[PDB]
């Protein structure tokens, strides 16, 4: 009794990195508005900063050059091999035995490395890569990245990723930030961190599936047919994609900033996508009224990334590019806690018998 | 207030897999001693499916061959790496796309090749690969790991290994297999798990250092003078490496497994070891008799391991290499509970503040 598994509303840390308000309809990094980050069009390095350190002191370095070395066909498989991998090149050692201010450095120079490796793997092994005198000649690194992954940089495609990745940048005790947390409460390197925290956010239970709202937003042609095809697929037994239950307790205010920047931006896509936004919610608020409904983040996170030219297969590891933030403030945060997390269970298992009882111990005894 | 940070003593599971008697000096895995298996030389392979399974159904099978891709020179690493590169190049799905006994076989293959990496990382690349003819000439797990490694395996060191990867084996929610448990809850395939698994190990606060008794044990070189050296050290206010406070009520059950192993095989060190134990026991609790003082269990881990061979730089990963089949139990029986683990932070940091108020906003201005 008094039990439910999977530590479902236990708190297990104190934070001042970020204060996601489900009540308010609000995020916070470090008491701004995500909001105001997007708008005063603050680029990804600097919001980076703001997470880990806790002002504008300073921002992120660009990386250095290092061609990705695995190839296995997977993005995420690249980046999260590839990031293992830095320690014993660079010279990393455990977080016991390094300072905070080595720590710091340390995590911004993996961080960077890890958006590099992404647009490698993203570009191909069937095309040469893009000379590093070409990706110098941008400032920001979200368009370094742009650059090394599409050569030619669209400035407006740029606006788009660094209006995503800002606004995915952190939000609480996710899955994989705990994950990263947990590796770092041992004391060990950086990079192992990392790596481990990029195998948890691979998990399909991590979030929403973007690339599957593209489909349905490419039947629709025009505003006005919107209404007829959300009737179809209703009809058919199937799904809406980017709708459900509400995470926050209006909307999330992330599929806020993301729709405002579509439409700043002019995206081909908005003036169909808001149709159908509309089309969804007036038709799922109507056949069950009980529901709280809302439009998930997923929804306007696809119309952005699409907008930007990322493929399908690449939305996931763009979700990943932008957690890295908030990944980093919370490893260095918990390198300052000092406290190895280490939780307990019960056993219910069967109780104490002799080998000989067990069902197949003939088999052992055949063999050995 | 009622908040003590790192989880500690929160229930977050009930398992059926294994159950540590801290009070009874027991380890059990489901239900039979360890002490048994040990002494009835029961080897790797078996006491894997024991833990996964729940009995002696069906062992381990062998690994294929396959040269390891990595060399990075920490066998940690490779092994980390090269564990993640397995999903797509064998087509592991998500844990959520596929039955039990389709992941039972994907944890199998991926615990025995881990094995076969952590061999071919610590033969080296300055040296020709064993051929897979004189592999196959033994029967078991533990020998093939041997015979790919060393070329000639020495039975009685095979046996020293099967006792310590046995007693290794499981020992409850560690970090590392919590850590397992936590991305295997998000959906993710099976690779991905014990992988990030291998990046909790590799922190230095995950055990002890097995190959720091070593030097110690090599100053004294006769059961007579075991009491000056202990002397000594004790009297330059240094540590004695593999002894401090008690972690089991009594003793670690798996210290005990591991001397009576030692005296068994005969292995050289076996008397001076005694002798150090019973020097070093009676003084610390002379010094300070107000402390529960025990031989921890990576004191005749080093005795163990040292006449198998291994080097001081491989005891780690002889650790990780046991561990799996504990950490592969805990993702089958997390798989079959279906419940993603998602903690709770409370926030603590700034309140609400615009932009321009942060230190570091007139480089932001300048820059952009």
């Amino acid at each position: 009794e008094n039990f439910v598994p999977g530590l479902d509303g236990v708190v297990a840390f104190t934070t001042e990195i970020a204060e996601p308000d489900k009540d308010g309809g609000a995020l916070r990094y470090r008491g701004v508005d995500i909001e105001d980050l997007v708008s005063q069009r603050v680029t990804f390095g600097d919001v980076w900063a703001l997470l880990v350190d806790g002002n504008f002191g300073s921002g992120l370095p660009p990386a250095e050059p290092f061609p990705l070395p695995i190839h296995s066909g997977d993005v995420r498989v690249d980046v999260q091999a590839g990031l293992a991998m830095l320690a014993p090149i660079w010279g990393y050692a455990p977080l016991l035995d390094i300072d905070d201010a080595t720590a710091r450095q340390q995590l911004a120079r993996a961080s960077v490395m890890a958006l590099s490796y992404v647009a490698q793997s993203a570009r191909g092994i069937y095309q040469p890569a893009v000379p590093q005198r070409i990706i110098d000649e941008s400032s920001t690194v979200t368009a370094r990245f742009m650059t090394r992954w599409q050569g030619e940089p669209d400035p407006r495609h740029i606006e788009a990723i660094d209006a995503y990745w800002v606004s995915a940048a952190e939000h609480g005790m996710n899955a994989s930030t705990f994950t990263a947390r947990v590796i770092a409460s041992t004391g060990a390197d950086v990079a192992a961190a990392l790596s481990g925290a990029i195998g948890a956010m691979s998990g399909p239970l991590h979030g929403g599936a973007p690339a599957r709202v593209l489909p349905m937003l490419d039947e629709v042609e025009r505003a006005g047919d919107a209404r007829s095809v959300v009737k179809g697929i209703l009809d058919r037994g199937e799904k809406l994609m980017g709708f459900g239950h509400r995470v926050y307790r209006a909307e999330d205010p992330r599929a806020r900033v993301l729709r405002a920047a579509a439409e700043r931006l002019g995206a081909p896509r908005y003036e169909v996508a808001v149709a159908v936004e509309q089309a969804a919610l007036s038709e799922l608020r109507e056949r069950r009224p009980d529901r709280a409904i809302e439009t998930n983040v997923e929804f306007w996170a696809a119309v952005v990334l699409d907008f930007a030219r990322v493929p399908a297969n690449m939305m996931p590891a763009m979700f990943t590019c932008g957690r890295t933030a908030g990944w980093c403030a919370h490893i260095l945060e918990q390198k300052r806690l000092g406290k190895l997390v280490r939780p307990s269970a019960i056993y219910v298992g069967p109780g104490p018998r002799s080998p000989e009882s067990v069902d197949g111990w003939e088999r052992v005894l055949t063999t050995a």
